[PDB]
């Protein structure tokens, strides 16, 4: 019921979130992340620390951030444009079941939370996502999380894409 | 000599271009690809025609399109804002080598070279791309094939996005 | 530099006098295909407007777009396009007018952080060194890769220097 | 009585057309000119001839036509689309005036008049105008001058442009 207090399950290695490829965030609670597919990169060859990247892309927009695990199953993202870093967390992952993938993730301040993702790729079907944001939306600010597919930009041929 | 006779060699498997993840243009024709990191996308889940995704990345801008094989070794991409197709080929592929990836991939416009995109992850160190680009420089049109990757933005942190 | 089209530069809105006094102007850079081939015209309010508002004519030979503007915040102007009533909140990117080698600008407006149409006008035949870095600097925001040379392969004129 | 025998004033210099922008069409002869906008527009900074022009302007439709001064107080205006030629005179001008301007201007196929055009920004209070537009009735084809602003477009929230 405090950000700091929700679950933090095991970062699953990078070939499952691949595997997932692409995803859209069903649910967030900043309307940043609204209409937007999810992409995971593996490091640059040449990349010296090796970080994989997150691809946020809205429409002709793209967010980066790369990331690399950290203690108590965080990751700590870096924003590739601004240098910011936050310190994220899984609520839940339920990555490449025979219904596809789905997961919940956030990261605080302090109790409140502060951002929130609820990604898939099988129109938010999975039973694990229902009870994940019921459960988000009554921590602190929680109350900003919304559904973020609602009304978004009309596509040209791509399924993913527009 | 003309780009309607460049060589047309065989589209690698997907999964051998996700395995190259990402790639950054060496040489490009157009101002339009310059400093910028391509990634390959499956097909989500649920796409019917289950078309991959090529993410040409500049910054925070993203052009995205949707790719199929199509007659002569060619893949047909469709331009995901406007639905616009082009018709490409591969002058050659060598990827994921012990020294990493390359490839050199143009559309024509009847005999001349409409655009030219060389991509690596090993610093253009392929000797097939030298002589890729002398041959392709000759083509009508291709005398504005140039270095794609002089006085790019710089980093905060990330190794291939900026 | 600016990486999103609610980042790039709003300069301020020259009096209407300085672009009455550039008229006509081309546009050798736009996003859409709409504003290929076109001159740009503006015009004072009528004497009997009541809002007063002047007005953007953008002329393709025998077809015209017409937009009223006013002034808003920021450095903005509102357009109201004429024939279907639709507002659009445009800004300049630079203005360079009535300079001793002619006029220039770029204007743009945004669908949030992409452009939405952009608009790089001249009478001096691209000569500015302003346009050039504006243009650069446009195509790299979101949506900015449509941004294209205006003026390749328009109509033969009939006599008119500057319309056909 | 006979076209070529009407007034012929001097052309005003072009900075009190210019100063007028934009005008309307109160009285025309031929359908042409109904529901229509004249800008005047001085020629471009890189035009060797410096021909201004006029601009007729109906809904999203418009005619342009180069203009430069003649003989006997007379315009010769240059069709841009189809360059055909006419010779025009002003039957009288009263431009920017405390009431704003006017004037009516001809155009004649020998003694018939051949295309009228009467313009104000004043809603057509101008006395001036009302003696003109009698006058020009009573010239052979002069039965066809006509009030021309009257079952026009319906506006979308411009004042002189719909
Ligand atoms: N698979 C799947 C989802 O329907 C989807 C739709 C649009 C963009 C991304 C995704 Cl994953
Ligand atoms: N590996 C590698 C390359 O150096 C690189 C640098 C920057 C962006 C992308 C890439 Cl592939
Ligand atoms: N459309 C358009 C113009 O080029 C413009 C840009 C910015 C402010 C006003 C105007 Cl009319
Ligand atoms: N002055 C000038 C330009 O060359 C020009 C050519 C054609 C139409 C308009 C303009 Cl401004
Ligand atoms: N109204 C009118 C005429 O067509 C005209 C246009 C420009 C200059 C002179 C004249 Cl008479
Ligand atoms: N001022 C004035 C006139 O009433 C007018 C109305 C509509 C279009 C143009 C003009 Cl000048």
């Amino acid at each position: 019921m405090t950000c700091d207090k929700l679950p933090k399950v095991p970062v699953p290695p990078l070939e499952e979130f691949i595997k997932s490829n692409p995803l859209q965030f069903a649910y967030v609670l900043t309307d940043t992340f609204d209409c937007t597919t999810r992409v995971y990169v593996q490091p640059a060859r040449l990349s010296p620390n090796q970080a994989a990247t997150a691809l946020d892309i809205r429409g002709s927009r793209i967010i980066t951030n790369d990331f690399v695990g950290g203690p108590n199953n965080s990751a700590i993202l870096n924003n590739c444009t601004t240098g910011e870093k936050a310190t994220w967390y899984f609520q839940y992952t339920n990555l490449n079941t025979p219904n596809g993938s789905s997961y919940c993730a956030y990261t605080c301040n302090g109790e409140e939370i502060a951002e929130y993702k609820c990604a898939n790729n099988n129109n938010g079907t999975d039973p694990l996502q229902k009870q994940a944001v019921e459960v988000a939306k009554k921590v602190p600010n929680g109350d900003k999380i919304h559904y973020a597919l609602d009304n978004c930009p009309e596509h040209h041929g791509c399924f993913a894409f527009y």
